[PDB]
């Protein structure tokens, strides 16, 4: 079969034949799209199908499909998975599911990069100090000061769940949020649950609107423990304005390095619970998201006041306007500061690019148009006018619950 | 089989029951979702017939009841007999308003059920056809205070006497392309602008001509008609602040008036049904302004603000997208001719769904055309998730009357 993608701007036409590979369901029906809803222990029994699935596709990657060197890795996983119940991953075979998760990530504009990822095989770490050790080495090596470089650590996989390994935090660098008594949030209110947290598990907080969060580490099932990234390895960058000399004094600043620790990496079966992986910013994550949402930092208003813009009616577009100069600021003072970030319009080519390069290569490229399309100005980057097909290929990056809702506390 | 959506600005959880009424396909499965895809007999007629009439007579209280069995049977008959059947005015405008209150595409729904109907299934002739335009147009536009309407001509028969209105919409710029290479007009239009012309049109070859109607009745020849400029209600487009603005030499026109949908009511299809309303600011100064496309400004305007356009990181396209966005909305606001900007619409959005929640069950939409083209996630509905499924009475998609008309 074949499904057929058309740009309504360039009225070029791809031809999907790598959605047929897709097993996993989408949460979508005949009668149902579930589109745009955000998010729509394992036996002997289902595990060698997806072991073989996996190292058929690695050991077709690398052209010796059907050798004797495939066939005896078959044979090897099929003896480990009836005689230990699970199995370990070769280096080879952990690096390349870690850039095929990423390669799969249908959400992720930034996927031009895949083939270009740093993999720290973390898999002999024992105890959360280990952990906290590993990380701290992620940090350095991505940051490389200032000149950003794509990483992941993988931690060891799941055994029975009841030995997981989690890293608690969201992202290995993230603010502080504080719920005050009079009702408003000193700092970001995205992190004022895991805030409180910290809190409770001991952290002593500074209580200002950028303390860096503590790494909260959780090694073989046992109870988190706190630890505090030395801040000459945490990159900062001060926001100001190229024109507006007041936007300095709105006293904003982000952290430089973007390094999401929640999700899942699964692999041929297995599951890697804690895998923090690194990329860098598209200016808009902060300046769109983090700064002008609502529900965040929100200072929309307070910038829009400093513009001295009609704040009145808003159909001013004075809302929009004040979001244009913040995402400039945001790119101004990155690069500045010569520390990695991209903007949504090269972000965005670029995907287009990679996207045709992968439907030629590959019959496909899973897309998720409803997160690819950038926050603001929309309709003047190309991947608006790109359609897309969304589907489930493994490897891949699964969302998981959060650990303080599942764990069981030892004390 | 119960669904939820959350709203993430919010936490609010609507619960979604009416899903389970739809009876159309989406275009996904469980394999694959399409969400991004633009477009993804007697037999066949009465339960489609029966399905509408139960929800009808439903809507007014009156669900088993003598006029309802009477009704069904009476539609029945009809279907029996003349192999098709008419609707009574009453849910010809129940269902006109409930394919605009199923659009899950449409942002503005919240003014569903004000809508105008008007009754043309008496028409005959593409001069008649064009008369009802006329009435339709002066009264929507009123003068700037802006009327949602909808005219609905004979409905389909047999395929053969289709009903058209060639135009995408009643009122919509030329486009012609210049031996220059480029394209002076309107890009989305060449086709059109070149048909009229290949049917007899007389183009001013100018920039912004009101492209001349070209109607179809009965599956005969479509004809071509002038609208009386009078009843074009059109906007110069100047900004608050830039006096250099004007010189651009840029209008609109007022009135939105879609009209190459297919309407579908009872299993019935009235193939010519143009309806309108009034603008969203982004439709013009987002999409017919700043798509590469279409008028495809941005460059010009970004210079005459001298902004670095040397860099895509300075993001002057955005400011530039920005300013003409507030200069299409402030030109609409002065002229006093009805425009909603795309917060306020979003918003209004919003509190439409809470109604169809509480009040119906749900509400079908298409989060990809619900986000505005600009600012998305500073609009309400960005962090809304939404369900996406189809409902009948509906309006469709249906192909150009050009690649299939039987000349
Ligand atoms: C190197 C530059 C990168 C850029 C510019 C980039 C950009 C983005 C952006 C903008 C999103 C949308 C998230 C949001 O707006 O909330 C996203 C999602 C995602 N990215 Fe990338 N990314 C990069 C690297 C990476 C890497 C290195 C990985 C993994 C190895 C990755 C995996 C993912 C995944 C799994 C998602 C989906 C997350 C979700 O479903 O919530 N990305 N990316
Ligand atoms: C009264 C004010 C109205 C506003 C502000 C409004 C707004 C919009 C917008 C912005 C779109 C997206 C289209 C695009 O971006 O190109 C849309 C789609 C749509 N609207 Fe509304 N609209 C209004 C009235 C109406 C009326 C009166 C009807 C029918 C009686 C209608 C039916 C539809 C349909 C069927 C679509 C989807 C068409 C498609 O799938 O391409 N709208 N609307
Ligand atoms: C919710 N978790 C998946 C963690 C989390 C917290 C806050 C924001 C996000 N965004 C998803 C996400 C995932 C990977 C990314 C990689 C690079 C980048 N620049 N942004 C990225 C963004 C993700
Ligand atoms: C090509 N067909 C889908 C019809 C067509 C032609 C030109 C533009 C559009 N946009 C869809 C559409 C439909 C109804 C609308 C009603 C009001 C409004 N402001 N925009 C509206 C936009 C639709
Ligand atoms: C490819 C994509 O489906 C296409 O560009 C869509 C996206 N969203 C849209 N949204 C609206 N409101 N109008 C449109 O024409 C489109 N076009
Ligand atoms: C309801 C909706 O699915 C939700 O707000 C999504 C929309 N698209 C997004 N796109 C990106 N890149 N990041 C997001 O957090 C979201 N949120
Ligand atoms: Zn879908």
């Amino acid at each position: 079969r074949f499904l057929k993608v058309k740009n309504w701007e360039t009225d070029v036409v791809l031809t999907d034949t790598l959605h047929l590979k897709s097993t996993l369901e989408t949460g979508c029906t005949e009668h149902i799209c579930m589109g745009s809803i955000m998010l729509p222990v394992r036996t002997k029994d289902q595990l060698f199908p997806l072991a073989k699935e996996f190292l058929d596709q690695y050991y077709s990657s690398i052209k010796r499909f059907g050798s004797k060197a495939h066939m005896d890795r078959l044979e090897e996983v099929n003896k480990e998975i009836e005689s230990t119940s699970t199995y370990q991953l070769k280096d080879t075979e952990l690096i390349y599911g870690a850039k095929h998760a990423w390669r799969n990530a249908s959400r992720c504009v930034g996927r031009i990069q895949w083939s270009k990822l740093q993999v720290f095989d973390a898999r002999d770490c024992t105890t959360a100090h280990g952990m906290f050790n590993y990380i701290c080495n992620h940090v350095k090596y991505a940051t490389n000061k200032g000149n950003l470089r794509s990483a992941i650590t993988i931690f060891p996989q799941r055994t029975d769940g009841k030995h997981d390994f989690r890293v608690w935090n969201s992202q290995l660098i993230r603010y502080a949020g504080y719920k005050q008594p009079d009702g408003s949030t000193l700092g970001d209110p995205a992190n004022v649950q895991f805030t409180e947290i910290c809190i409770q598990q001991g952290w002593k907080a500074p209580r200002g609107r950028f303390d860096v969060l503590p790494l909260l580490l959780q090694a073989n099932g046992n109870d988190p423990e706190l630890f505090q990234i030395p801040p000459e390895l945490v990159l900062e960058v001060p926001i100001r304005h190229p024109k507006f000399d007041w936007f300095k004094d709105l006293g904003l600043k982000w952290y430089g390095l973007p390094a999401v620790s929640n999700m899942l990496l699964e692999i041929g079966g297995l599951e890697f619970s804690a895998c923090p992986f690194s990329g860098w910013y598209m200016g808009t994550e902060i300046g769109v998201r983090d700064y002008c949402d609502n529900s965040r930092y929100n200072i929309l208003e307070e910038v829009a006041k400093k513009m001295d813009l009609d704040m009145r009616k808003t159909s001013s577009l004075w809302k929009d306007q004040a979001l244009v100069e913040i995402n400039i600021a945001v790119l101004y003072s990155f690069q500045s500061d010569k520390v990695t970030i991209v903007d949504h319009h090269s972000a965005t080519e670029s995907f287009i690019k990679h996207m045709e390069n992968e439907y030629r290569c590959r019959g496909g490229c899973p897309a998720d148009w409803v997160w690819i399309v950038p926050p603001m100005s929309g309709s003047i980057t190309p991947v608006f006018h790109q359609e897309m097909l969304n589907y489930r290929l493994t490897p891949s990056f699964e969302y998981q619950p959060d650990p303080w809702n599942t764990h069981v506390w030892k004390g």
